[PDB]
């Protein structure tokens, strides 16, 4: 099961840990990515899982959107989880590099509502923009099912852990 995480809220829960290595040692039954609408998993969180996959993700990916077209910006779809997880579900939060509403971040966080159990990542942090401290308490404040946040940075950890 899940170790070492410290307690939010009676749902969310924290630890300083690779999202990759995570799913590796706990084989969840849902690992989120942060994905883009197109599921191109190039950097940041969705390069790292899909490396950990040997690119089945990515071959994965480029099936559903030749059949289906791009997701939605808060959006999501269930996939494999291949050797990380039983499923993977692919969320896609709002960049703000790209002028994409923040308010959409509620929306991305809502899919996380239909599995009573999800390992993931901030939404819309790191290289999509957004202000990490924002996303948690967006988090906090719309998921209900139990979430396990992995965050691969300890100065990040100890800064959102502290304010929270
Ligand atoms: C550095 C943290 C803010 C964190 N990094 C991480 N958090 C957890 N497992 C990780 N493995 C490798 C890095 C990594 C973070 C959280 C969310 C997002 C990204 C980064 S991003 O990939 O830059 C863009 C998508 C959303």
């Amino acid at each position: 099961s899940f170790s070492g995480y410290l307690k939010l809220t009676d749902n969310v829960y924290i630890k300083n840990a690779d999202i990759v290595e995570e799913a590796k040692k706990v084989k969840p039954t849902v690992v989120v990515n942060a994905a883009n609408v197109y599921l191109k998993h190039g950097g940041g969180v969705a390069g790292a899982l899909n490396k950990a996959t040997n690119n089945a993700m990515q071959v994965e990916s480029d099936d559903y959107i030749a059949t289906n077209g791009p997701l939605k910006v808060g959006g999501s779809c269930v996939l494999s989880g291949h050797n990380l997880a039983k499923h993977c579900l692919h969320v896609v939060g709002p960049n703000v590099n790209k002028g994409e509403d923040i308010q959409l971040l509620k929306s991305a966080y809502e899919n996380f509502n239909q599995h009573e159990v999800l390992l993931a990542p901030l939404l819309s942090a790191g290289i999509f923009g957004a202000d990490p401290i924002h996303s948690l308490r967006v988090c906090v404040d719309t998921v209900r099912t139990n979430v396990y946040l992995a965050v691969f940075d300890k100065n990040l950890y100890d800064k959102l852990v502290s304010s929270f």
